[PDB]
């Protein structure tokens, strides 16, 4: 089904972007890449069984569209366009239904068909705060659709800032640690991190290593994943250390139920980290 | 497919373990627990529908069975069993077809039909030293599955032991520090680590935390689990830190393409660490 699969692709995907990005290929073997490569090319082909006309995505064909599921493939497909051939009419078309269906005048993005699988959507799965935690997810994974798709769909700057706004409107008065995570990092993507919202992103942090919620330690990597992307894009190394050493520490339980956005985050993070120190 | 259904059940199968054992549900989330369980029984109903007539599996039904397939579904469905209601006629019958049909008088166990995914059984997919990885590999498993099965398949001792004196009689000449982990941890569930065989063992690690092929990640992860798991058998409590502290840097990419044996073991093996300490 067109949840699974996605929940299937994503480690794959994720360790081959990581590898790549840290060139540690010698010690893990680089005979394996190709092989690897192999399986994400069969989930992106096995995913697009599931695309339905409107070029958006649900977990069966017949099941109305899920506005979350529809940007995770976004994402997942933005960053894989790197690793294997993916057609950009699929991915910008997914994006445009996104903008041009989903996005209210306010700038909020609304989830009409919630996936079946809570488990594969981390954080927003604690659905306080959730029309933060949805406008953060679907701009993140605008901008990293930026790439392919700003010539193809000339709506996606503008929806994007209009979802950057909603999130600096919403920014100061946030209590999740997790919100503040993923909009502080969709802020930070815009250059709008800036004070008195970056006051607020740091000081939500523990023992300046984490954004933790209790009793939620996949959410907390994910959420921690993203505040590491924010801080390394504000050049704050000085901050970097303490985080990355959290995150090596923690369990994420990668291909294990609930870990996708984890799974996801953690290596993309701490790629990054790499690339930019 | 019924490998595929194996690699798929096997993160959350060895997560709800670990997490059960070490007693790290606050943190993880207990209420997380069920929704896992779920998971779990869907992946043994699903393999059942791979389950030959022989009780014998293969990745499809037309497909001549598996030796190491077979004795994977055994390992996880004995480890299993403590989580979900498992069948143990389903179970002792693999048990079964194993000895009966695979085993030859010298002990070594025989694979007639590979599998297709070879990234899913670890350092067994270098063949050097294949007959003792494949014998290891299975004496363990049987092992596991006696607690179910031995009052069942009265063949079941015997076999472990004809196993076990193979692998003692091929320990001292073995050159791979895979097989070596591997065929100590053999030789401990049966109380043969002793000297001279002992010393092989211990010499056979580098920096005395692993057990380590050159560009093979994730064999040296699975490997040092195996080893791991051999020190605290053998009440090595003095030799475990190191090997304890090299397992947790390790990116063993759970859920990725070729993590299965990496991720089952890393995971059992820390489990027992900390209940034996």
């Amino acid at each position: 089904c067109g949840e699974q699969n996605m929940i299937g692709m994503t480690p794959t995907v994720i360790a081959v972007h990581y590898l790549d990005q840290t060139e540690q290929w010698e010690k893990f073997g680089l005979e394996k890449r190709q092989e690897a490569l192999e399986l994400i090319k069969k989930g992106y082909t096995q995913q697009l069984a599931f695309k339905q006309p409107i070029s958006a995505y649900a977990a069966f064909n017949n099941r109305p569209p899920s506005t979350w599921l529809t940007a995770y493939v976004s994402r997942v497909f933005s960053l894989a366009a790197n690793l294997i051939a993916i057609d950009s009419q699929v991915l910008c078309g997914a994006v445009k239904w996104l903008i041009l269906e989903k996005q209210k005048p306010d700038g909020v993005f609304q989830e009409d068909g919630p996936v079946i699988h809570q488990e594969m959507i981390g954080g927003f799965r604690n659905t306080k705060e959730a029309d933060v935690s949805l406008t953060a997810f679907v701009l993140i994974a605008l901008q990293e659709a930026r790439d392919i798709c700003e010539g193809q769909v000339n709506s996606l700057p503008g929806s994007i800032n209009k979802a950057g706004e909603y999130l600096e409107a919403s920014y100061l008065n946030l209590q999740r640690p997790y919100t503040v995570a993923i909009a502080g990092y969709a802020l930070a993507l815009m250059n709008k991190l800036e004070e008195p919202y970056l006051t607020k992103f740091l000081n939500t942090a523990k023992d300046r290593n984490r954004w933790e919620e209790p009793g939620q330690q996949l959410y907390n990597v994910e959420a921690t994943s993203y505040a590491l992307l924010a801080l390394l894009l504000l050049k704050d190394f000085d901050s970097v250390p303490p985080v990355v050493r959290w995150l090596n520490d923690e369990r994420y339980y990668g291909g294990g139920y609930g870990s996708t956005q984890a799974t996801f985050m953690v290596f993309q993070a701490l790629a990054q980290y790499r690339a930019d120190v």
